[PDB]
């Protein structure tokens, strides 16, 4: 009588998903996308769920964005402006996990009652990868390779699996598609640490002091020599610095060495996409494409 | 094959598990938990349910304390250093956001179907609640107490509110518990306003009025400033999330000259005597008469 | 006996103007003598008074300006290092109010009973419109078009009236110039809003959080998005940031906005300007040249 | 028309007001006040008139500690926050050179000529003596003790000699009083620098020997660098503004060592007999017997 | 000629040493000098050589203390500001390493070929034990025990050894005493770690817990860390370097949890018992029974 | 027995130089070595030892270079990152402090009595040299030009003489060469300042706070203006405060001041060189081209 509990508005929706709105209205690369796509070439899964999941899986990436950024303490997002700029860490932390729950309500409208788990599972290797890749960096200890790609499995193929699980569990084939999935994953964040340093901010990972793929190469392969991964640990804005540590990452063939490494591993992925077509399955030429576009 | 997938690890599991169990390991008050054992007298769900239904709060709520002082930039946690000031606020944030979901995970297993409804539902207003805080509080705008106790409902009532939804969709009484926790949150919440600023219990264990080097917006403070808008030193205070004892100790100062204190008790009088009558009335419906809520209510006071 | 009292000497007054003569030695726009200027032409000044006059508007101006950019934190002026930069903070403030002083002695020359209250009441009027731009800027309240021209009225108005009060005091004729030089004021002041973000530091009001007109109609015209006010809270010295805005405040077609405002109020000016004409005044061409010097 | 001009309004004059009115309601000394009542046994000047000069003078000064406590960066002010950390620093300082003005327009109620060049002087002399005293603050270079005299005549004395000349402006005696107000702004100025260092009275009121944290040459200071030349270690601690009370702590030692509160003390003591005597011939030569003054002169005494 | 050399001037010097003069003048517990004294009943070096040593080997623990606070970012020295707070970091830092060089002309004074290969050996070991000891600082890599005993036995080990081998270049008896010096620098440096957390006279001296400040590997840090690795709450304090007096509070507590400080008191008891093995093994072999050395290992207790 | 002290490893020298190695490992202008060659022309230093000089004046350089820049608070050192914003101040100062001691056992290699008197000598003038550069900077205390002069003496000439020294002492020629050296390492920090502030950090001298040649001539031109002192206090890392500096020293003639007072010296230089041959040393080519390596 005191209290009279009132109904949430849309201008608090709108409040609530204000650096949420922001990141969605910055174009970017729609890859997460074109990957359901190519792979619904196989799932025909039908429209009315295929848009839920697309929907689930942008929410879920945006939302993952706005957090990585603050966790990573990144400055720039597609180019303009990293959101927790504009907003402040506290309201868009919160706008991002506000949206994985919001994203979770709409999971529920595929009524499977396998989805839940399936969403669950995910966000859990998710914040498993993360965690284990906060924790090399913030302990300064260098992982192997093998370690940084079963991160890399947890936190990259968290939300292609995602996608991919849901879409199987709304299909009719019983194919199992999550290895091919996974590698597909893999091979897209390592080609994203590549790119990170060479391409057209100037290597942001450094600034971040993350043990990326080239990184850790670079570091390994002379254990003798300290001035990389003391370099991550002064996590430098300045340019002089990246670039003297690009130029060391040069010396020791380390972007040699991952170019080698996502060649192994396209090769596999085609490998394994023949497999599933000599066995009954559509020629998929839009898998092919998005692999393509991976390459460097 | 190049890519050779592992299991994860307990060692593992331990690192992504650092901070929760740091603060875990910190006495707290368990208001939670004694809540959910006084409404257990009228629901009477089963010790197994009841034991994953504690769980699942605890986790929510250890897991919302660690993200909570981040966003505040709170110092200290149950008078202990805040876990993000040992592990630094990243692996904080991502161990608190990663209990969000073992908790969800542990709430399947009641094998309930409403439960992950009500879940989804709770999650949601925390953070609605919360968005709507860190709104006012980043934009220098004063709530009203209305639009604050809404608020309120959302955050802090949201967790009691899942605690006792669980419950009732573990039994089979058709009586809605709902609007008395929900008014029980509020009460604890303004009550938790008024201690961080008027208790050296308090001023142990988060500092000398941390809501102030915080800039909340907070029940005795919205009072005090909105009794005398020509006068802005205290949310001029506010904006300036003071850390010198000298500055909250002047804020503190102007309160007490505007009667927010009062105000405030005055308030919580009305309300636990609301929350009084709700008892009574259910109780007059069948149900037997409930000491421990009584008692809860009760240790919510000054 | 034990205390002896010293002169001033020449080197004292040269530390204490230090941060004063730097100012004065940069290039700068003179307009508040070309303003002077002109309104002569109907006025008529005797030249003595008028030299008076000027050298008082000059120390003003200059002493306002150290003060305005240690206030707004500014970190340029003319293109050179702002004075608080190489003299620090409290030099240059106390150079600057010591020059209010040092103008109102300069002012007590033109012998004349009401100069000193004219001054008072001009310079009173300038810290209650720099005191309001505070009072929004500190408490992120932003206010009203009509409440930012009071403020504009009062704080740009100022220094302008002051100049033509004195003239009119010191001159013979007893036409009101008053209500026209505010206007002039007003129009200078959303000029120079507009120009501070279009035109060749990059947008210093953004950095300074400062409520401008174009700036306030942005954030109103949809108050639903709350991206540019929050940019205004974080004060950006970055240049991606200030680009972001920038855009946003295009889309609200804010700076359409700001012409059509000044578009509207120079018609005023000008309509102003031929009464006056009309009324027995010579025909002035330097006016009208002033205000073709502000257009965008 | 399109710009509709519209009225001060008293809201208006409140926010503009806000810092002034501030330290304006925190209980001070009211030396000023006192030594214009003791004057005006000899000066009699009307009560009207006295408000007025009271008004004005304690107007300027409230209004000049906002600015200097900004310029010296100083934390506390009469043992609570500064008014520039509620309010921040621009509305601090606009606030207070808008007072400035506000005294100017206040003493033309006086309708006495002299009183805008006694006014427009004093000011000037106040600034003159803040400039030489960050001049030296900012350059590292310790005045001479003369040197340091002539900038307290003007900053300290300024204020004090202005409301005397007020008052002789507004009376027909045809003595001056300003040399023996000048000397007494002298002495309470070195007794406040004397102050500043010894005593738990001030430094419960401004912090642990605030002077050093903001880097002052005070009367003590120059004497303890100047005594000993090859040892650096005070100077460089004033160039290091230490907010540490452990340094704070070593410089006070350093001092002692030195004889320095010594040294004030017989300098305060010459000059307190030097004011005596300019008391007891300004009496020879007409003036009744004024205790009033002799109860002010003691009051500054260590 | 356009230049005029000119000779270096007392007031020159004075400047130069500074940093070095203020730290000499606080008061130090003198183990060195003391040291020396002890062994001096046995190699017995005449007054004149054993002065020049006492100096050179104070001239260098002094300096090396200006450096150390430096590159350890501590905040008090002997209870007093750090030299380089009071005379900034690059004055104190080069007056440092002048005094080495001031040292090394010192030493010269013997006129002994062997005194300069000892004093570069020295020298050399000091930086190299400081190298380790920052090396794992800066990389959070925790050493094991026998690394850090490594090192210690170069860092501080390496100037008790210097100054015993200078007495040992300046007499005729052919025992080597080095063994035991060195084992008395380790038994001093690990009482040196359990104190910086475990007494108020030292708590007082550099702070509450100043190594952990500083994120030094200590030895009850090595142990405490080693002996729980799936715990990282204490490596991650180290790494905040906390100023904080409730983190160092909360990493005290954790470090009694593991009996740290119990295994150091037992570690520097077996050493001791080695020590007196060492001393009575010598004195077994002709040396006069020294009660002196008894004393000072005594003096290293708790 | 509980204790069993171990060798020191390749491993741990590696770490104990890892500032110092990466210093070696950038590209410099090799001077030192130079005026050494060229002094060698006529001291004709046996090649075991002069190696033995070589490479304790390598050691000492660089190792004074990771010092000076941490002291300094350098940002960049032969173009490249400065160490200790790798390895951070402490390994750097730590390390460079330690090379000073492996050069005074590569010294002891000349088993020469007077060689450690003669390194001792020119260790202690160095930090004379640099205390009293602190001293003034510190102080805000802008020397004469005579005190600067017999700062640089020592703090530049300490290395340049120790060099020449160790030759001599090791050479059969008995000629004095000191007074020359001395002379050249003036005119080479003249032109460094000169150059640090006229050539392509932009004026890192004016960021450091420096009472260098120039800026000290600049400063005393015009005491009454204090623009330029008060600049080095602000220690600026802006171009725009340091262009405006810039500025102002031209106003000076100061670099005219500079490049008058390096032909003064050079030509005394020359006549010395000139002396020395007039009294049966071989005509030295390769020290005139050392000389005019410095000109401006």
């Amino acid at each position: 009588s005191y209290y009279q509990r009132s109904d949430w508005t849309a201008d608090e929706e709108q409040i609530l998903l204000g650096p949420f709105d922001y990141l969605e209205s910055l174009p970017g690369k729609n890859m997460r996308s074109q990957l359901i796509q190519s792979f619904n070439t196989w799932l025909k899964v039908p429209t009315e769920s295929l848009d839920v999941i697309i929907k689930v899986i942008s929410m879920l990436h945006t939302a993952s964005l706005l957090i990585d950024d603050i966790q990573d303490q990144s400055i720039l997002r597609r180019g303009q402006p990293v959101a927790h700029s504009i907003f402040g860490t506290a309201q868009a932390m919160n706008s991002g996990n506000y949206v994985y729950f919001l994203a979770l309500r709409e999971v529920q409208k595929l009524q499977n009652p396998k989805a839940i788990s399936i969403y669950v599972d995910s966000l859990i290797d998710l914040h498993r990868g993360q965690g284990m890749e906060l924790f090399w960096r913030d302990s300064l200890m260098c992982p192997t390779e093998e370690q940084y790609l079963d991160m890399v499995a947890n936190k990259t193929g968290g939300l292609f699996c995602l996608a991919i699980q849901l879409m199987q569990a709304e299909a009719t084939i019983q194919v199992d598609f999550i290895p091919l999935v996974r590698l597909l994953g893999i091979i897209f964040q390592i080609c994203d640490d590549y790119l990170n340093l060479k391409s057209t901010g100037l290597c942001e990972d450094l600034t971040e002091g993350k043990f990326s793929f080239p990184i850790i190469h670079s570091i390994r392969s002379n254990p003798g020599n300290r001035q990389l991964i003391n370099i991550l640990k002064q996590k430098p804005r300045e340019d002089d610095i990246k670039r003297y540590a690009l130029s060391y990452m040069e010396s020791t063939n380390s972007f040699e060495y991952t170019r080698g490494v996502v060649r192994k591993l396209k090769t596999e992925a085609i490998d394994t996409i023949q497999g599933l077509e000599k066995h009954g399955l559509e020629e998929n030429i839009g898998i092919r494409k998005i692999l393509a576009r991976m390459s460097l």
